[PDB]
């Protein structure tokens, strides 16, 4: 009850800002997520016991892939963390409880798959899910680990708050189907600038956290260039993997995954930050004002891979 988390005084302080990076000790990523919880939240937010118990039954179901794992699920929380801090008054204290919790558990039991290759290689899970294969697989683990005994970290919510809190990860964890995105980021766009957005309407605010959703999945854009250069290589590992996979299946595979095409790597960084990203963040800043300095950073790490293509570096 009276047992604060502490954190030595540069990660207190970078912790806050967005572009802060939870570092190589996998050990404390625990520790920085409960900490986040307590002042994003509260400390009566979550009994202490279960908390942890349900971070660890989290952390064991993710798996040793190169980018979507337990530190991915870290950083995009950390993301939301400062979002939800920088917008303190604008979200209910069932959305501050959920929205951490979905971005915890948003790529839980990833294979390091794109939807695409399930669908080809014909795998269980396709048939279960027509589409958003993954990111129903992931809420549906999310809901196999809230109901492990001694894991129910909502225990104290009422009948019907427990199922608003459930309803908030479910939409949250789909939204991360980034083919979702595109359409999402439109209305909003639309929305915004013909002054009809409404944040009393609840499928607004549902469409603001889908980009919310996004923008913390995306944020190994808006790191410090050395971050965001080394986590593309993450992401270039599985993608090339998957690359190998579709040759496999006698599939040219598209041209992002394919490892003969590792030159075209910055050149494809620009399409994805002018297609993806800087839209993204645009979009958030215009809804969000205080999210501009993902925007800022994202712009910063567009131009540093201008720099790569003029062999500037
Ligand atoms: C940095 C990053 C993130 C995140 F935000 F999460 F960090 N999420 C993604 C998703 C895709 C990609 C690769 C972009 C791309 N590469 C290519 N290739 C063609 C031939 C060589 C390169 N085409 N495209 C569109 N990066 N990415
Ligand atoms: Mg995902
Ligand atoms: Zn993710």
């Amino acid at each position: 009850g009276l047992m604060q988390f502490t954190l030595p005084v540069r990660l207190c302080k970078e912790i806050e800002l967005f572009h802060f990076d939870i570092g190589p000790f996998e050990n404390m990523w625990p520790g920085i997520f409960v900490y986040m919880v307590h002042r994003s939240c509260g400390t009566s937010c979550f009994e202490l016991e279960k908390l942890c118990r349900f971070i660890m039954s989290v952390k064991k179901n993710y798996r040793r892939v190169p980018y979507h794992n337990w530190k991915h699920a870290v950083t995009v929380a950390h993301c939301m963390y400062a979002i939800l801090q920088n917008n303190h008054t604008l979200f209910t204290d069932l959305e501050r409880k959920g929205l951490l919790i979905a971005c915890l558990c948003h790529d839980l039991d990833h294979r390091g798959f794109s939807n695409s290759y399930l669908q080809k290689f014909d795998h269980p899970l396709a048939a279960l899910y027509s589409t958003s294969t993954m990111e129903q697989h992931h809420f549906s683990q999310t809901v196999s680990i809230l109901q492990l005994e001694g894991h129910n970290i909502f225990s104290t919510l009422s009948s019907s708050e427990y199922e608003q809190v459930l309803e908030i990860i479910r939409k949250a964890i789909i939204a991360t189907d980034l083919a979702l995105y595109f359409g999402n980021r439109k209305q909003l766009e639309e929305m915004y600038q013909t002054g009809s957005l409404n944040l009393n309407n609840q499928s607004h605010r549902d469409r603001v956290i889908g980009l919310m959703m996004t923008a913390c999945d995306l944020c190994s854009v808006t790191k410090l260039w050395p971050v965001t250069k080394l986590t593309a290589n993450d992401i270039y590992a599985e993608f090339w993997a998957e690359g190998d996979e579709m040759k496999k299946l006698g599939i040219q595979p598209i041209p992002m995954m394919d490892r003969d095409k590792k030159d075209e790597v910055p050149q494809g960084q620009l399409g994805f930050y002018n297609a993806v990203a800087i839209p993204c963040y645009t979009t958030l800043t215009q809804i969000l004002p205080p999210t501009e300095p993902l925007l800022k950073a994202c712009r910063d790490n567009l131009s540093q891979w201008e720099k790569v293509i003029r062999g500037e570096e």
